[PDB]
């Protein structure tokens, strides 16, 4: 009897988060090589929605049995998901949740595997708050603003700052990227000479913010927090350039996404018939 073929469709291949995710998925397939085949794909940067859509369309022609998708845009990927589901493919959503209203309006059910990013960001924000004081000015460097996970991290960060008495003076998108993150951080430091921290929606933007802080001669005076716990951030936690990040377990999301799809396939479930993963503070 034939193995199901599962497609894992990710965002930016530049981003270690997804390389970590990909490695996890591939290791999982290797251990379970007789259970399923795995096709992995990503896009060239964090904002290449168009190409991600193309990848999913290419997965629909190859007649894969399931697609596990980390969508680059929470609304824009919904049409091609519908296309996939109507073609009898099981789709599981990971990482960044597709917009529920847009889903509800195509009569579409898509199971989600991923974290509560508001609680996750709140953990990171809370640790920072302990180091700051009431009235301290901070800026939030946000992911792609049309993604659920970007919005929810910003909200968690805001929750933490409110609860501590800090003042968020700026919220701007660094579009999940190092250099756009850097540009935003630099603008915020220039705008606010009294800025005390930069709260970044992912580690890549945090790396950008660390560069901006250094370039402003503010190393040691402006805290930076991120999210993802990528390897590149570890020397920065160790030497103090970054105060905290969070592990949201990339490999787990992909593996549990794949398992969700395979379980559905094992039981011959229909899409219409169809999981919070944890986030831990890292310092």
């Amino acid at each position: 009897a034939g193995k199901p073929k599962v497609a894992l469709v990710m965002k930016s291949l530049a981003n270690e988060f997804f390389l970590t995710m990909e490695n996890g998925a591939k290791e999982y397939q290797k251990h379970n090589a007789s259970q399923f085949d795995l096709i992995t794909n990503g896009i060239k940067d964090e904002t290449d929605t168009a190409n991600q859509i193309r990848i999913v369309e290419q997965m629909i022609v190859s007649k894969v049995d399931a697609i596990v998708l980390a969508p680059a845009d929470s609304k824009a990927l919904v049409p091609v998901v519908k296309k996939a589901v109507d073609a009898g493919i099981i789709v599981v959503n990971i990482d960044n949740r597709l917009d529920p209203d847009v889903l509800k309006s195509k009569n579409l059910n898509v199971p989600f595997v991923g974290p509560d990013n508001r609680k996750g960001a709140r953990k990171v924000g809370d640790y920072l708050a302990k180091k700051l004081k009431a009235g301290d000015q901070v800026g939030i460097v946000e992911g792609v603003s049309t993604t659920t996970n970007a919005q929810q991290r910003t909200a968690g960060f805001q929750d933490a700052m409110k609860a501590g008495g800090m003042k968020v003076v700026s919220v701007q998108s660094g579009e999940w990227e190092i250099d756009k993150g850097n540009a935003v951080a630099s603008a915020m430091l220039n705008e606010y000479p009294n800025l005390k921290a930069l709260l970044c929606g992912n580690d890549n933007m945090a790396i950008g913010a660390v560069s901006a802080v250094r370039a402003a001669g503010k190393q040691g005076k402006v805290y930076v927090v991120g999210y993802d716990n990528i390897n590149a951030i570890k020397p920065m936690l160790k030497d103090g350039r970054v105060l905290a990040t969070a592990d949201q377990y990339a490999a787990k999301q992909a593996v549990f996404g794949i398992d969700t799809a395979l379980k559905a396939i094992a039981e011959h479930r229909k899409q219409a018939e169809l999981v919070e993963t944890p986030v831990d503070l890292v310092t």
